């Protein structure tokens, strides 16, 4: 990458000033800003609060539904005393994809909304005077780029995102924004890795720093105390007595990496890390050497009002409520989160699969989408695919070098219910799961969540897996309600043929649920209850336990999450064990008493 | 006061930098943090995000109840630059008092929730260091203390809130929180007050500062032209062609307040300000000269999960669904907001009545959960009422949008000594307002119109009335509105010649409780109550403003009268519209 992935940090060499507030906003459905001018200043701009998704803000079908460009502005002061350093726009994320200009000039672009955007301010920066950023932003969807779906333009020329993804297309500014400076030569990235040696741990690492001057590398216990210290962009740092970060029980050294010219400090880095092992071995998930069984959720970055806007409330109200319901651990579907996310799952000891945005790549959703009004046969995929690929392998190291060195992360999950029959799938993915290994300096383990249409008799891709994550909905879209008998013996005979393959791999559910509507009872349940969600679980957690492999569930989904609307979606998804402003239906005590 | 309301702006001469984040947090139930050192660390914290109420993130009941003392503390980097700047903490607020500590050193404390605490470490600040904050903090609610309640300790110690008034007891670090940097010759307030003049408009104006050096007073446009200029530390700015700011039709200028040295500027202030006037004249309230009925709703600073946090999409969804109604104004019930509610409704051409916490000053509802004005205790409260409005009108003097100041909600009116207690509070008031701008507070039904002594100390009258709710609901709905009428027809014969305002009217409503006939807790029931008061209201000439009850349901304390919380939102808590909002959009048009 041509910028630090780096969490920003303010000290004697690093500043940061934050830019979230109410930014001017402004939609461009005849896209005529650039020739217009608006990275000059918008014209006729409405307030836009940053971090936040825009669409739950207005009461207007148009605005809410908007698809297309729009751009947002603001403007900072940069204080003078920043002169003399680098000076980067720090964007955690924008959705998705767009055009980053300051002081009316075009400084970088990305595609992928949901991984920080970095752009190199320096050369039109004004230190001491009011500086100005403008952002271009498209949320359309494509078969190019991630997370997939299609645009659809309606008669009178409005555009309307189709996703192929069962989450609702919020977009914009969603995570919160800074200015920083940097000097001149600073440390760009680094990689930890771990080994366990008695009492004892290795901090294996390496550094990259934009300069030629040497490294000086230690380790701060919690208390600040020094326990290891070296010199080189490549080392080893020796931990006597080392405290392992276990789970549910983490415990953050603090890596401190300084370059030096030997009168000198040029730049500090400091972030905190924790000492642990991840590996497969046979069927078992094994955290610093002992099996670990995985129990929690997958999630949604969702809220009311705010979208996938980030927030320090959500973060804590549901890690709250995942401890309550004895949870140890959740799959960042279907995007990686925002950051603040993992530094927090590290000091709760949370473990992390860690999910890119390759979601939506089902052909028959495709095709689905494509018949609604009108297509059935006009399709290009040996086209597109090519360039999907590019896009996919590029969010994947932008995720991997951004999250690799979080304790919590334990796995990388690769992508969310793709194709995968056909020796064509097998290729792609094969160059995927290969560019992850080249990223991460861990080499841990990976993996992808797979559809019922992977079947074990025609999928291609699971020898590439580490461990195998499977979403199935077996009483639920697969004979539900009055056939949930006949569910569940169709489950055991998925799991059965699993079973007699003998592949000596773990196997995680990461996903099954009930739609359940908060405050529908009845006696004898039926699908959309509370009762029906708590029996349909207590049904996969027979199956689940009736096989050896199976070592870990994560429900669909923690949490009630907005979705497009329509004639299956009653105001979202509502397979979440807790309301949507996180509240327990009667199926979370039912894993709480499971888990503990 | 001895330190500046003033929002912090960054430029050449002032620095900022938030706080904001996850904070360390530990609770104090045996009161011993003081005693232990606490001020230079805690010792057994969790994390908690600032701003936030704290309440809602728990899973246990003890936590979400917690009332007394409980600590937040963070760290930050000073830049070295800021070295020989005058420094402060700058808390939006504090919930409900507290004692600031930075490096180990007590710095200041501060009673009363809802505005901003300052504190001067600029003799502890470590330049180019990192530093510490912690912060004691207490929630209790007293009768000495805005806003009013009781403190109960249950059998084993442990203390419970027991509020005088309608909200949970949300508490914390609720607001936003700067580490500021100032010059050490500063502009610490200012006031502006206008006049129309035909075309032309006058800027009246006063500056206050630390130091003898000389000011010069910048008028600038929207687009950032000059379009007047002044010295001194009093003065006025003439204003050719000026553009009014107008009811939910703003234009806001930019006062620069510049302190000199001869060759060099010493400070620089700026805010954005609207050039409009307020003022009652006879029944009618007048915005630039011209009539304005008031249509809206008072609110909360209240939100799932937050609390009382502040976050701008909150304002921004809410100001979206205001406009939508086709309200022009809000009432701070009960308290003064964050100052970004203000902010935005500057922007936005909205009106603001700024309600100072004086809340739960009932005896009825004093006298059920634990005479009000009689109690010795009271010569206390009158000073931190008064301390409250002071902070309240110093931050809030300046925005366009605050037309209104309301001194109380709900207190005893009924005899002499609530008149003394109210007229030194409005004196206070007044002499802290430089526009003198009108003055009010909401009465409760026991303010009958023949025992209250406080209305003739308001520019105009708000009522709070719950005709068909709390009085002959339902089935007794018509007797109601003859109550209503009756009370209404007292009021006219008064021939005050001042108008009214019902600053509160509502009733319980459940989002999907439906029934015909309608029901009290129904849809229905909500439309049908407000038609007829409506028909009510639209019957005295001299009622000039309708704010319902309340913009959205609301938490309040546990009781068998509350369903999660109050329900007399038009919208839902998650501010979507139940069906009343339509009625009041069609008659808003
Ligand atoms: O249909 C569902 O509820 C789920 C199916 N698997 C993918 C999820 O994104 C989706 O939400
Ligand atoms: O009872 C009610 O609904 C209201 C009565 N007047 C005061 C409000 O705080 C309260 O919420």
């Amino acid at each position: 990458l041509e910028y630090s992935e780096l969490y920003p940090i303010q000290n004697e060499y690093r500043m940061m000033q934050s830019l979230d507030g109410m930014w001017k906003f402004q939609f461009d459905p005849e896209e005529i800003g650039k020739k217009s001018g608006w990275e000059n200043g918008l014209p006729a701009p409405v307030s836009m609060p940053v971090p936040s998704s825009f669409a739950d803000f207005f009461t207007d079908h148009k605005e809410r539904d908007y698809c297309g460009d729009f751009w947002y502005e603001t403007e900072f002061y940069l204080p003078a005393e920043w002169r003399n350093k680098k000076i980067w726009l720090r964007f955690g994320s924008i959705t998705h994809r767009g055009t980053v200009y300051c002081n009316g000039m075009e400084i970088t672009s990305h595609e992928g909304g949901f991984l920080p955007v970095l752009a190199d301010i320096s050369t039109v920066a004004k230190p001491g005077q009011v500086n100005q950023v403008v952002v271009k932003i498209n949320n359309e969807l494509n078969e190019t780029s991630l997370p997939c779906g299609a645009t659809k333009i309606l008669n009178n020329g409005r555009k309307l995102a189709k996703p192929y993804f069962d989450f609702f297309n919020y977009s914009g500014l969603q995570r919160s924004v800074w200015v920083i400076a940097l000097p001149e030569e600073s440390v760009k990235d680094y990689s930890v890795d771990y080994e366990l040696c008695g009492t004892d741990a290795l901090v294996k690492y390496e550094v990259v720093t934009t300069g030629e001057h040497p490294v000086i590398v230690r380790l701060l216990d919690a208390e600040g105390e020094l326990v290891a210290e070296t010199e080189g962009k490549e080392g080893i740092l020796q931990v006597a007595n080392a405290r392992l970060w276990e789970v549910r029980n983490a415990y953050l050294y603090q890596i401190v990496i300084l370059i030096t010219d030997g009168n000198g400090v040029l730049d500090e880095y400091r972030e905190k890390i924790g000492i642990r092992t991840v590996r497969i071995e046979g069927t078992k998930i094994l955290l610093n050497d002992r099996p670990v069984y995985l129990k929690g959720f997958g999630k949604h970055e969702d809220f009311p009002i705010l979208g996938r806007g980030f927030h320090w409330g959500i973060v804590k109200r549901d890690f709250e409520c995942l401890k309550w319901t004895n949870a140890n651990c959740f799959r960042t579907s279907h995007y990686p989160y925002a950051e603040e996310w993992y530094q927090f799952a590290d000091e709760e000891g949370f473990l992390i699969i860690d999910e890119v945005p390759a979601v939506g790549m089902m052909r028959s959703t495709r095709n689905f989408v494509a018949a609604g009004s009108g297509n059935y046969t006009y399709f290009f995929e040996a086209l597109t695919v090519p360039e999907l690929l590019k896009s996919h392998i590029a969010d994947t190291e932008e995720m991997i070098t951004r999250d690799k060195n979080h304790p919590s992360v334990i796995a990388w999950s690769l992508f969310n219910e793709p194709e995968t029959i056909t020796d064509y799938a097998y290729e792609y993915f094969k160059e995927v799961f290969a560019a992850a290994e080249t990223y991460d300096f861990q080499s841990r383990p990976m993996t992808g969540a797979f559809e019922k249409n992977s079947k074990p008799e025609l999928c291609k891709c699971y020898p590439l897996c580490d461990f195998i994550c499977l979403n199935r909905y077996y009483g639920w879209y697969i004979s539900g309600g009055p056939e949930i008998e006949e569910a569940e013996e169709l489950f055991r005979d998925e799991m059965d043929r699993w079973k007699a393959k003998e592949l000596n791999v773990p196997f995680v559910f990461t996903e099954f649920g009930t739609d359940t509507m908060a405050g529908l009872h009845k006696l004898p349940s039926i699908m959309w209850s509370e009762e029906y969600q708590k029996e349909y679980l207590e049904m996969n957690f027979r199956v689940f336990d009736s096989y050896e492999f199976v070592q870990g569930e994560l429900a669909w989904n923690f949490a009630d999450f907005q979705t497009t609307e329509g004639i299956m979606r009653v105001d979202g998804n509502h397979k979440g064990v807790f309301t949507r402003d996180r509240q327990p239906k009667a199926a979370a005590v039912v894993f709480k008493d499971r888990w503990e």
